[PDB]
């Protein structure tokens, strides 16, 4: 009888031998022996291991005094204390100083055959003069800055310009409604917001400026709204508040000094929905987050400086934060900013992009892979000679989809890396290491460096030791890129993550660890449901539906559904519009019951 039934008779797949033959460089680890050696040091002497890793990967303005203080139960963890650094220096300046004409960003626009490439020197200029705009409009170190931007390179300019002056960027997914944008801007107390006149995605127009205008009536602390002219459409304009990106940046110099930030100064807020109530502003600080981003970029995704890294995620979510922006730029390679969808103009789009730009690592969600698999294999007829790493994030990749990814997309030539992590962990925590770790379809494999996973009994909270076990997934030790608080609400941070099982970090996920020690993520044990790549609160959908006058009691379960007690076919459609106003289109239920 097998406790972890999903692993019954599943063999490990070695890295394809052709991966090493075709590799342009020498990979970072010699094999699984070195992983085990480094992993054991990361658990048994994290002070030594992470000091060396941080000093390898991150340039500090002032070296740090101590690797880590605090404990999980104390909720007081600090990493690289005494250090000083700047995230934009590490993502931009240090690379522009060595190789100014190296391409940092490839922008792939909604329409094929547009876009452009941006060098590290060009990125330094744009980050600098955008930072000048913010400084000139009164943004100071420690202020938050709301960002409501689509996938254009200007989004990277905005994150890194905020980091350059020590402002705390608070990115809001550009598909959120006015109410959601308002809620996040109010909670973050931002006085400055950055957006576009409109977005273009999949040939469709998104009225970003209109949505922002609606949200800002209820954000009177916002006194500046910088608008990037993406489409040039006539948009309403608020004199004295609104500013044109292109008019303002050209007033200011092409260089700006970077603020000397503490290791533990906040870098950003990322609002995420939890099991109960209002969105949590998950706060990441500076040094530990960047160290985790660079370490996983390097050792999980096998990133080398010449690589062309393509994450299909959106900057509005943590995957885009860590792997579109911070990790590849920290490591000095090229990152791809993709404005379109995998289906526009046709289902070949992902592969057209990878082929044209010779992408070396591609990172997407299984939801997109399932869509494309249903579309048919004739859409894929691309050499994609340099594609050696195929990443998957957000949900377990099913053996049927894993095989299609490995064979049809990767030509049995690429290593498939199923990365498990969350907004709160900053970077990958359970994952194979690209080009190193043997994999199992449907399994996230083994812990990353510094991650000490344990399986707990959900009721008694006790550790369940050894292999072939199942239960709650928790981590036993702090790690550098862990979220440090929930903005304005440290007690909620403690209660949610650290007080449930004292001494451990609670992921909210169930998991099994099979006879080989490989982990298999079972999904959320709480009321978080994943629909089409989004982390949505069933209570948030419940609260939205209830706000309608004819709805009394509302229940939402997970494709989310909604059984409500109140024409009955007319009301079924009217509740959807109420969700569209409270959250956004991507949170409307798939069926509405009465
Ligand atoms: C990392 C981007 C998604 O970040 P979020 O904070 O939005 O969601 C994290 C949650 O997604 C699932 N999850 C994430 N990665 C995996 C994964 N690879 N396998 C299974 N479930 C996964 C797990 O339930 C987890 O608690
Ligand atoms: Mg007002």
């Amino acid at each position: 009888p097998p406790v972890v039934v999903e692993a019954h008779q599943v063999d490990t797949f070695d890295v394809p031998g052709v991966f090493y033959e075709n590799h342009p460089h020498e990979p970072h680890l010699s094999g699984m022996n070195e992983y085990n050696q480094l992993y054991q040091q990361s658990i048994n002497d994290p002070d030594t291991f992470w000091a060396r890793m941080a000093r390898d990967l991150i340039t500090f303005e002032k070296d740090f005094d101590k690797t880590h203080i605090g404990t999980l139960e104390g909720g007081d963890n600090a990493w690289f204390v005494g250090g000083r650094l700047n995230a934009s220096f590490n993502c931009v300046d240090r690379h522009a100083m060595r190789d100014p004409n190296k391409v940092a960003i490839i922008y792939e626009a909604d329409e094929p055959g547009h876009g452009r490439s941006i060098t590290y020197a060009e990125l330094l200029k744009e980050v600098s003069r955008l930072a000048w705009v913010m400084k000139s409009q009164g943004v100071r170190r420690g202020d938050t800055v709301a960002i409501y931007l689509p996938m254009i390179p200007e989004a990277i300019f905005a994150l890194l310009a905020c980091a350059r002056i020590g402002a705390i960027h608070s990115v809001v997914f550009a598909g959120f409604s006015s109410d959601s944008l308002r809620d996040r801007t109010l909670d973050a107390r931002s006085k400055f917001i950055i957006t576009t006149d409109e977005g273009k995605r999949g040939g469709k127009v998104i009225g970003t400026k209109k949505i922002v205008d609606e949200a800002l009536k209820q954000c009177p602390d916002v006194t500046s709204c910088l608008v990037f002219k993406r489409t040039g459409a006539d948009v309403p304009w608020t004199k004295g508040r609104d500013l044109w990106w292109h008019e303002e940046v050209e007033k200011y110099p092409n260089y700006l000094p970077a603020e000397s930030m503490d290791s533990e100064d906040p870098l950003f807020l990322l609002y995420t929905s939890g099991s109960t109530g209002k969105p949590k502003g998950v706060m990441h600080t500076t040094a530990g987050y960047l160290v985790g981003a660079a370490a996983t970029g390097k050792y999980v995704f096998d990133i080398h400086p010449a690589d062309r890294f393509f994450c299909g995620g959106d900057v509005g979510w943590i995957t885009g934060h860590t792997y579109v922006v911070y990790a590849p730029l920290l490591l000095g390679c090229t990152t791809v900013v993709f404005e379109s969808t995998p289906a526009y103009p046709n289902f070949s789009r992902y592969w057209d992009v990878i082929e044209k730009h010779k992408v070396t690592q591609f990172y997407v969600a299984p939801t997109a892979l399932r869509l494309l698999k249903r579309a048919g294999d004739h859409h894929i007829n691309h050499e994609m000679k340099d594609l050696r790493i195929l990443g998957s994030v957000g949900e377990p990749i099913a053996a049927e989809v894993w095989k299609w990814y490995h064979e049809v997309v990767g030509k049995r030539q690429a290593h498939i890396v199923d990365t498990y992590w969350q907004t709160e962990t900053g970077s990958h925590v359970i994952t194979p290491l690209g080009g190193i770790t043997p994999t199992k379809p449907g399994s996230a494999s083994l812990p990353f460096f510094g991650i000490d996973p344990v399986i707990l009994d959900p009721v008694t909270g006790a550790e369940i030791p050894g292999n072939d076990v199942e239960g709650i997934l928790a981590f036993r030790k702090p790690w550098p890129s862990m979220a440090r608080t929930v903005w304005g609400d440290h007690k909620r941070y403690m209660d949610t993550y650290l007080n449930v099982y004292k001494g451990f970090y609670f992921t909210g996920d169930g998991a099994g660890r099979d006879h080989e020690g490989y982990y298999w993520i079972r999904g959320r044990v709480d009321d978080v449901v994943n629909v089409s790549g989004h982390r949505l609160s069933t209570a948030e959908i419940e609260a939205a539906l209830i706000e309608h006058h004819c709805v009394a009691e509302a229940a939402v379960v997970g494709a989310v559904h909604a059984f409500v007690a109140l024409n009955r076919e007319q009301l079924r459609k009217e509740l959807i519009m109420q969700v569209r106003k409270s959250i956004g289109p991507f949170a409307a239920p798939k069926v509405v019951f009465v």
